[PDB]
């Protein structure tokens, strides 16, 4: 009384998202925390900030302004300070730790060293780790050996980590930048929007890119950004001003999430963003 | 121009899920993705039977017959070597891997060893390790040192161990089994429902119990089952055979989910297994 | 002066060896020196017979019988004794190590411990380590845990374990054997040809399935195995004796690889046979 | 009915590849992947020109420009991040990997670490691991550093190391930077042909030495270079941009295995070119 039905062979399903089709299942499957399987796309809800610029602005109390905001976000991101203090664990959401810190705005920028071991990465459930890479700064070396401290460290444990260009800003420059990181092994890059050629940036890079923020825009520039970036080929954004400076944080984040999930134009979205 | 709401002092979002309120971030974390925050309960698909009985009736072809369940559940459990083979990680599901083993239907059934390294429980990005415990049996002795050694190993990385109690099924015995397995460290307790008494082996475990399915039944008795644990106190469902060897699979997940979840009685969900 | 081809979207190529689709580059990489990426199939030469028979018919003189077949096929199956000692690295063909022994004809066929360890497996560019499983015998437990052990072992490194299900051999047994060591986590399974429910034995598996040549047959039946095998949906034979104590090795070879990657015919084969 | 076939002794067949003949079966084995045993040379496909310079002219798509090269190379070399992302498991092609990297054309060039862990060397299923010396650079003993570290991690498991003698280029210079290299242990080199001495660099190093394509050549005058290489000694060629920025790839690449395997004339192999 068994049905084996031998007349319809196994077949492999294909992972589609973009350069991720080698990977380790427990890798592949992190990764589909950050991407929806669906669209293939994220919209990162980021508070890491304050990591090496102390309180800044919206950021003063993450428990109140921020904390109401979690359950409209993909995923996650801040420190590990921030996560174990103030966001609940209950908030049922994927998170993707700064792992890169030491420098502060009173200093040299470029000057960062690896914030948290793999070791408490894995302890904390992570999606995935972060560091900035400071391509023609003046610790452009040590920024490229944390990514391959932490792309070593995460292949043991199937922990992808995410490159994010720090840095004037041309095509041709995050063309640089992105690409070397991607050579040295992180499988998700964050760069940022540009005027003109930012297609050429997703194209030579072979795994998915994701956008910042940037300062503070009227919000339906902001929007226009996020149409542009996805329509060119990002992956998804990774907010943090723009949002949470926002008079309405959680109006903005499901007008971010209409375009870049849903393919909604800026306008359009605007207006789903003035009904809230 | 910065608001550090100073008039309104910041306090800790309690963790409710029973006797997990003094654990690290990341085991909460996991835990939270197997329980259900809000209703502090989870509907847990199982298809690891093959782990010592091969090709169990209606597990022939998991890639067939079981894809098209996962979606409908809440947390996944099978093997490792099933979860790279036919799982698709694009699957977006909490796992919990069974991590015992070494045992056959040809041989005592108690025999186990642990089956999977935690380094590759974390490799795999698992929510929880699972191994049986057999008070009672030839092998007790050992199959308890599995899971004193899933916890030595979980803690290091914040994994949670289920334990589950594996076979006279009364209340007084289960007690034993369930309460030992607490009292070794086990996160998670998975068991049977019992005719009288369930109430007590809830009262006095310290941790979440989830019950197995069990035998094939009539749906309608299956779901008088769950309705009956749910209310006694049972924090969940591990349904296998009641699930894939019925007529209409999906139609049954979708009847327990609303039993499990949403205090639905045995008669209404039945019904609505009726109108699928 | 750069062309990126913004018009034309990265698209990820699939892997499609049957439940390989989630594992590392790595490991997809050394599955595929093994298995043929254009037919999927394999065609091994084993040799590892002496690991507990000592210097079985066919096989007293490694360096002088077998030496002349390596070319002629697709991997090569031994130990790490044999591979060492006459077995010429130049032979530029890859390996499959039998990593299980510590038995013998003298004494119980089924007490096997690991036979070497992943490091010098590593060290001697393996592409798969090969160990017993013997459901049903005195040592069936011990022998589980060995390819526990090196699923285990291997998972950190990207190296694939093949279980092998030594032994009444009908369809019911070797579905149970094949498909628990699948469960545990190997990656190949090689097992034995059946008169009847065959089909049965590769549909309930989730990996990859590769049968043993058995006792020496007249050549012509020993092609009909083949036939049916891998008309059935094996990935393809791990041939020894029906090869090395032919009086026709070489033709014998050149037989099997037409059946098993060219789709030939039994008879058709045969007449290959013939002309050499 | 045993034949030991004892009055002919068994013998030792020679490992003839330049200075390797004394290493363990799995080196030897691994370098055999990538110097044909036949004529004991390698015709290298090199794409990992990114990792410092990201997306260089003709390397904007590997995944489009670069694919349909691999089958018609001996070995490919690239980064890990290029490999996994872009490069498919399937392609069956022996892989050398970049292995130093954490400098960029906007700053000192010869500013190089470890760029991948040996550990993730042999996850990738490498058959060995390239970086570069910059003697007489500024860094030039931590280049050398990296070579000794890349060595006594390779020799752990059997892993070689490819060093790159990276830049007056006359034969009394690549002359010193050969040898320093193959003298603190690397068992493959990699430098650039010179007009007059080659002969010397060759004869100077025990090591088999392979020739870097160079900057973009008409193709004939790229054809009389590697001629005049082999003719002279190298063990064969590492060719990028003379072959991936040729209007014929595929055609070039016949063109130097015929040189480089077979003793073709550079004519004659010019007019394999244009045949195609
Ligand atoms: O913190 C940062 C890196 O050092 C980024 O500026 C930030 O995480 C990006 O988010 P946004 O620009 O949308 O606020
Ligand atoms: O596999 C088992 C333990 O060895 C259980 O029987 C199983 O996992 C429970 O699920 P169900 O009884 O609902 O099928
Ligand atoms: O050695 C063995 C396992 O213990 C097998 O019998 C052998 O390797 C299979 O090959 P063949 O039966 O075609 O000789
Ligand atoms: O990348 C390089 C070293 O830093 C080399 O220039 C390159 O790999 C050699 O190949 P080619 O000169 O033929 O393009």
């Amino acid at each position: 009384g068994k049905d084996f039905r031998t007349d319809q062979p196994q077949k492999n399903i294909p992972f589609t998202l973009k350069g991720c089709g080698a990977l380790d299942w427990g890798m592949q499957s992190r990764l589909s925390r950050i991407f929806n399987p669906k669209t293939g796309k994220t919209v990162m809800l980021a508070f890491d900030h304050g990591y090496f610029q102390g309180p800044t602005t919206g950021l003063e109390r993450i428990d109140i302004n921020i904390a109401p905001l979690f359950e409209h976000a993909d995923v996650l991101m801040c420190t590990r300070g921030i996560l174990r203090s103030v966001v609940p664990p209950a908030t049922n959401r994927p998170v993707v730790l700064r792992a890169s810190g030491a420098n502060s705005i009173l200093a040299e920028l470029s000057n960062e060293a690896v914030a948290l071991s793999m070791d408490d990465a894995v302890r904390l459930n992570s999606c995935a780790v972060a560091a900035q890479v400071y391509i023609g700064s003046e610790y452009e070396h040590q920024s490229i050996k944390n990514i391959i401290q932490l792309v070593d460290a995460g292949m043991k444990v199937g922990m992808p980590t995410m490159a994010v260009t720090g840095v004037v800003r041309d095509q041709r420059y995050f063309s640089l930048a992105t690409r070397i990181a991607a050579e040295m092994g992180a499988q998700i890059i964050k760069t940022y929007y540009v005027e003109k050629g930012f297609e050429r940036i997703v194209a030579g890079c072979p795994v998915p890119i994701v956008i910042a923020g940037g300062k503070k825009l009227p919000e339906r520039e902001a929007l226009e950004m996020c149409w542009q970036a996805i329509d060119q080929g990002a992956s998804g954004v990774d907010m943090g001003r723009n949002i949470f400076q926002s008079d309405h944080p959680v109006a903005m984040m499901k007008a971010v999430q209409a375009v870049v999930h849903h393919n909604e134009t800026a306008d359009r979205a605007y207006e789903l963003y003035l009904s809230e």
